[PDB]
């Protein structure tokens, strides 16, 4: 049996200061508690747990609202700490060794992409989400950083980002043409404006309905990675999936991707051989019932396994088993 | 941003005498308690709450069984009261101003369509339901009026409707060729007979499975509104949707439309520019768990928003926001 | 109204020694307690309840592990008892009279197919399951017989089956070319090996996603029954369906068939006119909540009804009802 990726790194980022609901910090543990590692090993992949990044969580006095943003300095400091760690992991592995990141609220993506791009400047981004996460600070109704992580990364948007000194090291490292969305269904008006104005490829649930997920995936890859020349940063918000399948998340929106559609995205991205980083955001084990958490954990594990190359059509055994070798009489042998 | 419909009317009809399970009278309140109105406003639509129609609910002595029908005189009197109110609302608005009606059990449709047709005689009807709701009184196993509302409206069926004096003012205002069903999966044998005999266009879940919802919608519109010349009466039974998505309803049937399929129907109907009335029937907040009710409410709100023109691919802002106008330094400006 | 099958037999097989979770023995009762029989009758089908097969359940001392298998002698003895009963039922009915079997864990299939093939040697098998159920004894991680029932039946696999005297009467009666799988998503590596090596037709959830269920069904029938010449043994594991739709089963796997996809398989198999036996395995009413059991029961009933020829597009009445015959005045007659 052949593998596109024989080894992989696992990294937890328990961000929770990007949105007000406590519990996203438990995301990484939700996956470590699962059978994820075991299942990955059974497919013949060597998965190294690289631990957790410690987010910077300032107190209220140190981090007051600035431009309506909540916890903006905890964000800039966390973003830089994340970027350093991801960069160093990606360069140590510069076949290929994918980095699997479990969050944590989606505000971590500013840091993960920043670091990733430092090691791989020509990357593209596939953003799987019910939301755009591209609100610029003055347009955000909530001030929640998890709704803004792309806005700081996109060059074309920098005239709508307020300057802050502590954000200086957060260099916009993405062109609008390097990003493609899949799964959108709850865009804010100003996000819609920016996405259309700057030509960001986007495939909403309407598109998934009309085109089918197979054509959507194909068109998304065509738009930002036409010849599979670029490393892929796959940023997967669990809330992209339907609430029936991933209820334990802070901003659930009805009419999402089926688990199967989610699997198809990850299977195809994996199969390009260009999956460089996959991050899974917005797991919150403190939301919903016990069964809700189990469903969400289960969905997340299947998604992540798909990213690493798990095939639903089965895998071949590494060693084929033979009855005769154990000194055992078969039915065929007995009849002969 | 442009809108097909800039204003709309909202009307509650808390019918509950069309079926035995208490709670459909709470349907209108379930939607008023939601964020429906707020969400409609945020899309730039002016929605006027026109209140509730008071159904006529006679006592047992005044309204005994007649031809097996339960509460048939409460029905005829309610039907006429509804018809008057809907007619007057539709004529006051004779662009275009859609009427959104929340029930209430589906027996209200005899009245809503009667009134609608008085103002718009050439209308067509799109009936989205797991059921035919076209049982004639002697064929009904239950005697529940919510299973008969179309039978009194269809001209071709009048030789199978028993005459009752109090039904005189309920004039059959529909031809069989003006109706198309989507979502059917639990037809009674005599409904199947009448539907096929009189050539009523129907697309069951089997058809949805084999054709896909996109082709079904297209064929349904082709059958009853080929050139978008006619006003559309969209009669949406919440039980058309799968029980996983709308559990809180009295006659739930497995294997229904996904929410997305339901949204596609409403999105396409809305986009014709001919949506004249949409009614949503059979919400029952007294059925199922608290979470069941929330799921059902949520599904209903998304469906109704789609009918009014909400786009899952986003809307443009009415006023585009500019950093410089507030006297704020952007990152781009700072770097220059 | 015409019927492909006017009569049918119903048989319970409460196997529970094929897997460790208590409750599959309650499967047959779960269906008898439903409205299944009534619904089948209302479609005009004569369904005869033929009772239950009593499985042989030895004690621990009489049935120790052999080749890692758990309860292997209870299995061989049960297999032979089942085979005798099914053979005798199929020969008594040698139009056509389908046998409907409700389990019981899937280990019963070795017996049902053995008996079926005795009466109909040229049969084909459609295996609807999340799992291959084709583990050979030394490759099974669990030793659970419900994961091995096909391995004893497939001729090409007999050099990997250990000989046991009490298994002598279990004659391999299937060629690898007579079997087609639909719904696979959790194959063990050695199953994948055997399936590919011996050319067993298989359509996994990946295939369902990429091809659509319509093409999958067509290709599955083409592979093992190209000209509808052969009797069909439809072996339906309830766990083939998504856990959202059939939670009450022992080895549930996310991302399964929708109920509608399951219905389409059974509808098409039924419509060939070659449905000879359908068995439904792995119902376990002792698993999950009360609502979970109700959902699972409901899904099972709809599936079974589809197998017997129930049409979601409706059925014609046997006697058409006429208003005038009862001495009743119609609205049409009154107006004339
Ligand atoms: N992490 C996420 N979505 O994927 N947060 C949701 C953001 C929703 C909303 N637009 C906000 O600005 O807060
Ligand atoms: N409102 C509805 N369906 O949409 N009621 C269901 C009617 C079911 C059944 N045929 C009856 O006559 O009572
Ligand atoms: N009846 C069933 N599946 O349909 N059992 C599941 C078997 C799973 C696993 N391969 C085992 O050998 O035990
Ligand atoms: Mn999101
Ligand atoms: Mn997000
Ligand atoms: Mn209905
Ligand atoms: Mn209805
Ligand atoms: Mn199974
Ligand atoms: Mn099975």
């Amino acid at each position: 049996p052949k593998l596109l990726y024989t080894s992989a790194n696992f990294l937890g980022i328990p961000t929770n200061r990007g949105q007000p609901k406590i519990g996203t910090y438990q995301g990484p543990e939700l996956i470590r508690k699962s059978n994820f590692f075991q299942l990955v090993a059974e497919d013949g992949i060597q998965l190294t747990d690289c631990g957790d990044i410690i987010p910077v969580e300032l107190n209220e006095a140190e981090d007051p609202q600035r431009f309506g943003m909540k916890w903006s300095r905890s964000f800039s400091l966390t973003t830089l700490r994340i970027a350093e760690r991801v960069e160093e992991l990606m360069k140590q592995s510069n076949k290929s060794t994918p980095l699997v990141i479990v969050g944590g609220d989606h505000s971590m993506a500013t840091g993960t992409i920043l670091g990733h791009a430092e090691a791989k400047p020509d990357l593209c981004v596939l953003w799987i989400d019910a939301h755009g996460d591209i609100n610029t600070p003055l347009n955000s109704a909530s001030g929640n950083m998890h709704g803004m992580p792309l806005s700081f990364l996109v060059k074309e948007l920098q005239d709508q980002i307020p300057w802050l000194d502590d954000f200086e090291g957060i260099k916009p490292c993405l062109n609008a043409s390097n990003i493609a969305y899949i799964g959108l269904r709850d865009l804010d008006a100003h996000e819609t404006h920016d996405i259309r104005k700057h030509g960001i490829a986007y495939f909403t649930m309407l598109d998934v309905d009309r085109m089918g997920i197979e054509a959507v995936i194909k068109e998304a890859l065509l738009a930002v990675n036409p010849r599979l020349e670029k490393a892929i940063h796959l940023s997967f918000d669990i809330d992209a999936l339907d609430p029936l399948v991933a209820p334990s998340t802070g901003t659930a929106v009805p009419g999402g991707l089926t688990l199967r559609e989610g699997l198809r995205i990850c299977e195809e991205v994996s199969a390009t051989g260009k999956l460089s980083v996959v991050e899974l955001a917005e797991l919150n084990p403190l939301l919903g019932s016990q069964e809700d958490v189990l469903k969400t954990q289960s969905s997340a594990v299947h998604i992540l396994r798909a990213c690493l190359g798990h095939c639903r059509s089965g895998h071949l055994p590494f060693k084929v088993r033979n009855l005769t070798d154990q000194g055992i009489m078969s039915r065929a042998a007995h009849m002969q």
